[PDB]
């Protein structure tokens, strides 16, 4: 159910992606073998597409099974593309651009299909986000830090945090996202922010290349793969 890659070298895996039970939005630059290899691992459909002209789809993007959040540098005809690839598939998404100064969104918000936590920087974006998200929308720090979709992985099944994640904090977040599985720990060889390294979804995860054993036995546990 697990899968270590580089794409293209690259060990961020989630910087570059994103993916929701439904699909995975990947760089272009990836070949034919590598979008394969990750659609199979999490039973995905797949679309390569840039976002603001840009790769990094993980940091930039956010998305569920009820809605996509593009940041306001999204082009026309990436806007466009996306949109024909959720027709093509009969997907119905709450597609909403997040028009924030800072257009990082996937850094900056956390979601499953159940509940997300959301940067206070994006306070006054919250209404726009409960209603594309179609979910509770909570606003929050991951082990202090406010870039909480770089500091922690999310699926309906599981979550993994930073290491320094407290008690108290975990159980906010488990009940938060209404997961039974939970953790904290690091990836690609010590890692905090493992939402850079990790997509998953409760099918399975593509996890940084640079993972070791150790992080992978905790990732697995913490995510019910």
């Amino acid at each position: 159910m697990i899968i270590r890659k580089y794409f293209s070298g690259i060990p961020t895996i989630g910087v570059l992606a994103l993916t929701t039970e439904e699909i995975t939005l990947l760089p272009i630059f990836l070949d034919k073998d590598d979008v394969n290899e990750v659609s199979e691992v999490l039973e995905t459909k797949c679309l390569q597409t840039n976002i603001g002209g840009s790769s990094l789809v993980g940091s930039l993007s956010v998305a569920n099974k009820y809605g996509l959040l593009l940041p306001k540098i999204v082009e026309d005809e990436e806007l466009d593309r996306i949109k024909n690839f959720l027709k093509e598939n009969n997907l119905d998404l709450n597609v909403e651009i997040i028009k924030s100064k800072n257009t990082a969104l996937g850094n900056l918000i956390l979601t499953n299909d159940k509940g997300a936590l959301i940067s206070p920087e994006l306070k006054d974006f919250k209404k726009d986000i409960e209603d594309s998200l179609n979910v509770e929308v909570e606003i929050g720090t991951i082990a202090e830090l406010p870039t909480v979709g770089s500091n922690a992985v999310v699926t309906n099944k599981g979550c993994l945090t930073h290491p320094l994640v407290e008690d108290d904090e975990l159980e906010f977040l488990k009940s938060l996202f209404k997961v039974e599985y939970i953790g904290k720990g690091t990836a690609n060889k010590g890692t905090t922010s493992v939402g850079a390294c990790i997509i998953a979804n409760s099918k399975g995860a593509v996890v940084g290349g640079d993972t070791t054993g150790p992080e992978l036995l905790i990732i697995e546990d913490a995510l019910g793969l």
